[PDB]
């Protein structure tokens, strides 16, 4: 079960901006769950400016709680292409992010998809 | 005299990004000015994210009212390190605009220099 989710700015550099999240899960399985990795995808107002996979092991011990951080990588070059559809739509952004962890019980999988809608605006001028 | 200031978003691509000023001026001499071009800064939290000069010359008759067209333009490379500056102040950013237009009356001139402070606040996470 999910009990929390929490971003939070990452390392942000000139060519790259990440997003951490961290979420708090609890196995309430007799067996230990092992998330493999997970693949994300943030799309602004259609454009897809990140799309990647992060190959990072964890296992959740059976009857325990534990936080999993998520580290999303936004590619600027795509971001710069966002900034168009930005302010042709009247400086209003549609955000989707979907994070799509591999569950690992058994080669066998079970592969969910989390997504989270947002909105903002800017009033710049 | 300036009588209005009217600011809009211009031509933006992936590559730059411009900002056009509609300046309404009235002349209140009795011979006519001519504004040979301007020189303009855009600075975001003490990044430098625009500073150009364009030389288009342009009169105003005398006891006569027109409309200035200033473009504004952003290189994205320098927009892209006011990000990291962004974030770091909790998504504030205070921005500096000024421009510096070149007034000839006789290779003698007047170099005003007009600034506009504004700021703004994300709220993205």
């Amino acid at each position: 079960s999910l009990e929390s989710v929490k971003a939070m700015w990452g390392v942000v550099t000139d060519s790259q901006t990440e997003i951490v999240a961290l979420a708090k899960v609890r196995n309430e399985d007799v067996v230990p769950i092992v998330v493999s990795g997970y693949h994300y995808t943030i799309e602004m107002n259609g454009v897809k400016v990140a799309d990647g996979y992060e190959n990072s092991p964890v296992t959740v011990k059976p009857a325990s709680a534990t936080t999993l951080k998520f580290s999303l990588r936004l590619n600027n070059s795509f971001l710069r292409e966002w900034w168009v559809t930005h302010i042709a739509n009247g400086e209003k952004t549609k955000i989707r992010v979907a994070i799509k962890p591999t569950i690992e019980i058994g080669r066998d999988v079970e592969v969910p998809v989390f997504l989270r809608e947002s909105e903002f605006t800017t009033k710049l001028l």
